[PDB]
């Protein structure tokens, strides 16, 4: 089986040029990552500074807990003022502990995006290897279809064979080319060769969609990073007031029990 009619050379033709076309249209799809690694870079910095941010009023919730911590070993962490103080500051606490949370939740999608991206590199490099090689394969037929014994018609077509297609290729009309190929006795041999190019593609292309959409959801994360944030920075100084009250408040307890010793 070399390609002996038209039909049969046209087929070849069009499968050359997608799987020719696979490199070419996954790089401009895999380039489309690049702005969710720097999005993903830019939630770091911000968490970083964020974390520096709030760290004054992380300070004073630490010594608050280690006040109470401290009346709850004398037995009075129910003395009225300690309780009061306790209340003012569980908001603060609270948005610690979301502070905390969200931000591990936007560090996670990072490190996802990094992943995922590096695993589309990955399918498009093998998926390129593997396509370019397919389509010098078919091109073994193709220029042989030029001489022989084939039509007239079938030798035209292959001399008019571009290398390259004139758009962009998808997991559908890659399989299309295959698929129609898949009539042609010369093709046929390099079937499988085929398959593995597709089923590199469409992994290279969702990984892909992965990235977008994981770097979507710390994106979502992030936004309430930036909003809890605001609100620990905005506590600072009544937080640093609730720590020197409680304090005081623990080290008039500490003072009553050595004087009644």
């Amino acid at each position: 089986e070399g390609l002996k009619t038209k039909d049969e050379v046209e087929k070849a033709c069009h499968l050359a040029q997608q799987l020719k076309e696979v490199s070419i249209t996954l790089g401009v799809i895999y380039r489309t990552t690049e702005r969710h690694s720097v999005q993903v870079e830019a939630h770091k910095t911000a968490i970083d500074k964020h974390a520096d941010a709030v760290s004054r009023a992380v300070e004073a919730l630490t010594r608050v807990d280690v006040a109470l911590q401290r009346l709850k070993e004398l037995g009075k962490a129910n003395d009225t003022k300690a309780v009061k103080i306790i209340e003012n500051i569980t908001s603060a606490r609270e948005n610690l502990a979301l502070f905390n949370n969200e931000t591990q939740a936007v560090l996670t999608a990072r490190d996802h995006v990094h992943k995922h991206r590096a695993a589309a590199l990955q399918g498009w490099s093998d998926a390129k290897e593997k396509g370019d090689a397919a389509a010098e394969d078919v091109w073994v037929l193709l220029n042989a279809a030029k001489k022989g014994n084939g039509s007239a018609d079938v030798k035209a077509a292959a001399e008019k064979c571009s290398r390259y297609s004139s758009s962009s290729t998808s997991e559908t009309e890659l399989q299309k080319a295959i698929d129609a190929a898949a009539n042609v006795g010369g093709l046929s041999a390099h079937k499988s060769k085929y398959g593995d190019v597709l089923n590199k593609f469409k992994l290279s292309n969702a990984s892909v969609g992965a990235v977008r959409d994981t770097s979507g959801r710390g994106g979502k994360h992030m936004e309430k990073v930036n909003n809890v944030a605001k609100l620990l920075k905005d506590a600072e100084v009544s937080l640093a007031a609730a720590a020197a009250e409680i304090e005081e408040v623990k080290n008039a307890h500490e003072t009553k029990v050595q004087e009644e010793m």
